[PDB]
């Protein structure tokens, strides 16, 4: 089998992307954001705190004819960015672009923290990290790529997110006319439960490609990349006038500026970020400081290949025995 969905950004600045997705019988579709950093599937639902909930669309268990509690199973998560949620758990008949897995644990929310509740385009998280990561107790739950893999026509899926445009998810296929080039594979570690991997070096805009190790994560609900901070200051260094500023939480640039791009490397191969994905806008409505799409992973542990960086690439995500990550420029 094979599944096919489009994803859409949320807003003008691709600060994530929703993905339609299928649940229950007859089918409630929900727009959820697929996070290759995470690995629970959680809803918006029927059960979520009333003043909670803010023009979400919402999983209602009791409408649907395949819906099963599963009895005495909660979760609770913690993300990066400070935002959480927590809930109970059905098992239900999930689809993604025809893709079917039955018995899915669907993890309805009881209580979401604010980020959630403000952000009325995304009905809840998909995730496709390993399962390892699974925060359901106290049966630990599988991923819908991993309950879906074995009838899979290859054990794969792929990110194929847009710059201020819709891209694509695909499982169990390689879309050989999505790409340009070769996809360059590389090894991952599934120790800390990510699609972690290192990267080779960089280069900033037309600047010479420094060789060096970079472990990080391909972390698609992640909105920005976030690298060592000797990396991110020899790209800011770049740009007249950019500077760090502990008020705003990052490095922020004049909004005249013109960005260098920078290219980060797989193996002996090289994606390009152009500078443009790399404008996130004015720091507030009106402002003249515009706010960085390359930060520092500093005091975050782990550096983050977020969308600014994924969104340049057609990415293969290959959950094989031995799982490895592709990268092709497109
Ligand atoms: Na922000």
């Amino acid at each position: 089998s094979t599944g096919s969905a489009t994803t859409t950004p949320i807003d003008s600045l691709d600060d994530a992307y929703i993905t339609p997705v299928q649940i229950g019988t007859p089918a409630q579709t929900l727009n959820l954001d697929f996070d290759t950093g995470s690995s629970d599937l959680w809803v918006f639902s029927s059960e979520t705190t009333a003043s909670e909930v803010d023009g979400q669309t919402i999983y209602t268990p009791s409408k649907s004819t395949t819906a099963k509690l599963l009895s005495g199973a909660t979760w609770s998560i913690s993300y990066g960015d400070g935002s959480s949620s927590s809930g109970d758990v059905y098992t239900d008949t999930v689809s993604v672009g025809g893709l079917t897995v039955t018995g899915q644990a669907v993890e309805s929310a009881k209580k979401v923290s604010s980020s959630f509740t403000e952000d009325s385009t995304i009905d809840g998280l998909l995730g496709l990290a390993f399962s390892t990561l699974n925060t359901v107790s106290p049966t630990q739950q599988k991923t819908f790529f991993d309950n879906a893999k074995a009838s899979l026509d290859s054990p794969v899926f792929t990110a194929d997110l847009g710059y201020h445009a819709p891209g694509t998810y695909n499982f169990g296929f390689i879309d050989t006319t999505a790409y340009t080039g070769s996809i360059t594979y590389t090894a991952v570690s599934t120790k800390q439960g990510f699609w972690e991997w290192t990267s080779t070096g960089y280069a900033v805009g037309s600047g010479t490609f420094k060789s060096t190790s970079i472990d990080g994560i391909a972390d698609t609900g992640t909105t920005l990349l976030y690298l060592p901070a000797t990396v991110v200051s020899a790209y800011w260094a770049q740009v007249s006038g950019a500077k760090s500023s502990s008020s705003v939480g990052g490095y922020v640039f004049p909004c005249s500026a013109t960005l260098p791009s920078f290219t980060f490397g797989v193996g002996s191969a090289r994606i390009v970020i152009p500078g443009d994905y790399i404008d996130f806008g004015p720091i507030s409505t009106g402002s003249s400081s515009c706010f960085g799409g390359i930060q520092s992973s500093a005091g975050i542990g782990i550096n983050i290949f977020g969308d600014v960086a994924l969104k340049a690439a057609f990415v293969v995500f290959n959950g094989a025995t031995t799982p490895t990550l592709g990268f092709a420029s497109k």
